[PDB]
């Protein structure tokens, strides 16, 4: 019997344990169509949301590319290893460097596999995270 209780507070000690927890707990996966009507992502595990603390209606709306996760900064290799790995859709795994809510940054790894049927027709492509290098 939980009760509201109309107030607020601090609280962000031991709820913050089960967030690095959650990191792995629960990982991260996402999946997109062939046919993307805006070239982004069809479905994004609660967990991505949770990564890039993003927005439901932001995270549910972004490349498979981590585009908005990759800059001039970051390793070229990553958003060439997806678009080559894409334009296939063969499995292929490739790492990069992107940026939190919290202002850290770590390398995370992205394996690309697509998705076929009963009959090995590839209607969509799956998409798995991994982390490499958490710094």
């Amino acid at each position: 019997m939980p009760v509201r209780r109309g107030h607020v507070a601090p609280q962000n000690t031991f709820l913050d344990t089960i967030i690095r927890k959650f990191e792995g707990q629960s990982r991260k996966f996402i999946i997109a169509n062939a046919r993307v009507e805006n070239c982004a992502v069809i479905y994004c595990n609660d967990g991505f949301c949770e990564l890039c603390g993003y927005s439901r209606a932001e995270v549910m709306q972004r490349p498979c590319t981590c585009d908005f996760l990759h800059g001039p900064r970051t390793q070229r290799r990553a958003a060439a290893q997806i678009a080559q790995a894409l334009l296939g859709a063969e499995e292929r795994k490739v790492e990069i460097a992107f940026y939190r809510k919290d202002g850290s940054c770590f390398l995370c790894l992205v394996d690309v596999v697509p998705v076929k049927n009963e009959d090995g027709a590839v209607i969509m492509f799956i998409l798995n995270f991994e982390v490499v290098m958490e710094k």
